[PDB]
């Protein structure tokens, strides 16, 4: 077993790369419609996200079980909520890969503009998705080595700006666009949170991958907190720097603010470097999220809470069949990129599936308290405060989401309940059974 | 069985809790679609009958006090028990606000000062406490009162559904077959958006099983009988009215039974209809308050709700829990003091209606997960009926407003946080961690 485990550095880079992914290069454009007051939103977000990372760090320290959220939910609420957690999270992992491959290949269209035709884009995205399924089949050491390189590459423009763009930063420029939302202070913060709360999806990555991590009781907590801290610093420093270097009006309209600012600062090679690095961050993220889909489904199947095919492994313990099934499913949904109307159709699916992840987060918070109270000792109030902050993070993210996406998430939970009952009656053990027939 | 409730009053509680305010307003709500609503009714009644059979069988297997709450606890454990009771308890007493406003509004036919929002609010508060006090007198009292109220409310509904056919004209009905502007499926969906919600209350006997005589026999009978009564009345009366009153008038009418009666057999007929419709709403207040008391008492008895809700007088009535519900309803009844206050409270009311479907969903799950050993050779029929019942619940949500469902989702999240923060160290885990 020990020979197929992933070390601390690649797992930390997988956390930070799964978090920062496609979004990091788009954040400044998204927050430009609010303005520099977004710094307040960032403060709230980073406190909530750190809180949630600490929950995952402590829960994984107490229980480094394969599958992360799934395992915790099963421990504290039982097989039905474990089943629910895995279905939601597995769906979120592979459905989110469609949007991500489209973005990463889109960045590559800077070099090969043929990649902007919907048909060529769709074929290319299917190819790339299978590349990252195949790298996962080679194994977790391969996929995390690939993602570690891709994540460092993607950090080049982000860290570059965060450290050196301050030489061009102007506070006059930042403050001239302090609040362009047309909203009062609370509304402007809310419009920020509508973006930023969703920027830390992936904080659970090491916890979910604990079955393939070396010394997980030590490394999953470090990688979780460290990955979140990398992302938080990168986010704040880079979005702040950009808003002080580029007038708000241009930032609003830019589809690639880092790349549009680079291509016009240090020349065309700079736009090239940025586009390449941003593609690398996206595509590496594909590898990591596919790994996580295979891992959640294997852990659930290993407990009899998902079809047995998802627990079938090769000699190294890789769920090869599960990874192939995810590849097929992603290929089918990837057809959505074939036209603008096809992509608009698939869009609601993508938006709903992002909400799915918050239920795993909510149950992990619950589980830390419900399972771990005997480990808090004198620090119990601290554990209660941090976990309450993490709960608020999750709830606030939903409060600010579109009503239609949350409604279809509600419906999905209902369908999962019916599926569990119809598929698992006579296998399910009841905490308070009726008397014998 | 000194304080236990007999079969007839329990059945009338089921039908009266279901029919309530809605029955007299259904034809006006369906008139915007037209007579094609008959298709929607057919779909709804199959689904509602399905759900009633699920409740009937589950209560037969386990006549536990609290109904849905007790079943969810049995099959999914304390957390989902906790969730089921919180949701259902909220739905019961929040739904009473809209209920009492409608009931007192019917009485405005006699006393027009009741349309002044201030007098309306004061009167509503008083009436809510009247029904809390009757529940404190006891379940035999509250169910006797609701039985009489429910028979009164049947007078106009059964009167039209039996004798309205002398005046029914198929021409009139078919002239407004489909006025929705939608194709057939869209028109059916516009119907379902109204009709699926018209069977809330099917669970009433199940939840009240702790106060019912011989509940293992009578709760199933009352569940299926209450639903059949409602279904017959719904279909007969809405169909009759649509064949008696031009669609245009049916649309603009705020009380189609009352407006049609007042202009059919005179002012005395309008007065009769208004009295009976008020009686039906108000009696419902008593039944839904009883159910709030019962679900909270059952959950508190298992340590899954604050213990004050399990405090009982010598008769076993949760007097303090009923008083707490009275207080909560009063505070929110303040919403009827102005049009703006009422619209503000409207989102809360719509949201809380969705809550009930989670108890339904879990009761469907519980029947399969707990009762599979009792199905025998008829396993397929169980599986089919329960599947119909699941679809009924999911479809109801699929057609609801997105904002209402979103805030229901948020409520589930809050409830999960509240459970974790209040029950850690008391909650026992199915797969615990090793000792520190
Ligand atoms: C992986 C699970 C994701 C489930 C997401 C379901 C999205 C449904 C798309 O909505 C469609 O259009 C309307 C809303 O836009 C609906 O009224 C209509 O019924 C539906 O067909
Ligand atoms: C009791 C189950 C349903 C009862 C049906 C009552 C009569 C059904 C009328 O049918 C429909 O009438 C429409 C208008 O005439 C036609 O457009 C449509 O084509 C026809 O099929
Ligand atoms: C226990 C019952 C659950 C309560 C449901 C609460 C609904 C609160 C919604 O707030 C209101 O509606 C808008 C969203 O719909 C908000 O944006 C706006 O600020 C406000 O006007
Ligand atoms: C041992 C494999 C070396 C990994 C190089 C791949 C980098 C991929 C950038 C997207
Ligand atoms: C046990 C005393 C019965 C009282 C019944 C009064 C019914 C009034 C409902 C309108
Ligand atoms: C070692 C192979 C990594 C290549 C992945 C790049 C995807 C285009
Ligand atoms: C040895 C360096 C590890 C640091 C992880 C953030
Ligand atoms: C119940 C479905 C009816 C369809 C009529 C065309
Ligand atoms: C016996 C008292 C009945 C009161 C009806 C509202
Ligand atoms: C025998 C009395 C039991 C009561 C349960 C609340
Ligand atoms: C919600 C009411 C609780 C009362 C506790 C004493
Ligand atoms: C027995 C009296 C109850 C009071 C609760 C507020």
């Amino acid at each position: 077993a020990d020979a197929h485990k992933v070390g601390l550095i690649p797992v930390t880079l997988m956390v930070s790369g799964n978090i920062m992914g496609s979004g990091v290069f788009l954040l400044p454009a998204n927050l430009a419609s609010t303005g520099g007051i977004a710094i307040y939103g960032w403060l709230v977000t980073i406190i909530g996200a750190l809180g949630l990372s600490m929950v995952y760090a402590k829960m994984s320290f107490l229980d480094p079980s394969p599958g992360g959220s799934y395992a915790y939910a099963r421990r504290c609420f039982g097989p039905f909520l474990g089943y629910q957690t895995n279905v939601l999270y597995w769906l979120a992992c592979w459905i989110g890969n469609i949007a991500m491959v489209v973005i990463g290949v889109g960045y590559l269209s800077y070099f090969f503009p043929i990649l902007k035709d919907p048909l060529v884009l769709t074929i290319t995205c299917v190819v790339v998705l299978w590349i990252f399924v195949l790298l996962n089949i080679v194994g977790p050491k391969m996929i995390t080595r690939v993602q570690a390189v891709a994540t460092v590459l993607a950090l080049i423009p982000i860290v570059g700006i965060a450290v050196f763009g301050w030489f061009w930063f102007r506070g006059e420029t930042y403050m001239a666009a302090w609040n362009v939302s047309g909203l009062g202070t609370f509304g402007a913060i809310q419009s920020t949170l509508n973006v930023t709360l969703w920027s830390f999806i992936g904080v659970e990555s090491a916890s979910v991958a604990a079955g393939v991590v070396k010394n997980p009781k030590r490394n999953v907590p470090i990688a979780t907190i460290g990955g979140v801290l990398i992302a938080a610093v990168c986010y704040v420093l880079s979005t702040t720097a950009i808003m002080g270097m580029i007038p708000n009006a241009a930032l609003r309209v830019s589809a690639s603010p880092f790349g549009d600012a680079a291509r016009m600062a240090l020349g065309d090679t700079a736009g090239a470097i940025v586009s390449f690095c941003a593609a690398a961050g996206c595509l590496g993220s594909l590898g990591g999220w596919t790994l996580l889909a295979g891992q959640t489904a294997k852990a659930a199947a290993d407990d009899g809470l998902f079809p047995p095919i998802f627990a079938r492994v090769n000699k190294a313990g890789t769920p090869v069949a599960g990874l192939i099934i995810v590849g097929i499913l992603m290929t089918i949904f990837q057809l959505s990129s074939i036209s603008p109307n096809a992509t608009k159709e698939f869009g609601l699916v993508s938006s709903v599936s992002v909400i799915f992840t918050l239920v795993p987060y909510l149950y992990t918070c619950a589980a830390l308290l419900l399972l771990g109270h005997g480990h808090f000792g004198k620090a119990r109030p601290a554990y209660l405060a941090v976990t309450t902050i993490a709960f608020l993070y999750c709830i606030w993210a939903v409060v600010g989401s579109g009503a239609k996406e949350v409604m279809w998430s509600f419906v999905t939970l209902m369908v999962i309940t019916a599926m569990y009952a119809l598929n698992y009656n006579r296998l399910h053990k009841n905490p308070y059974p009726l008397d014998a027939p």
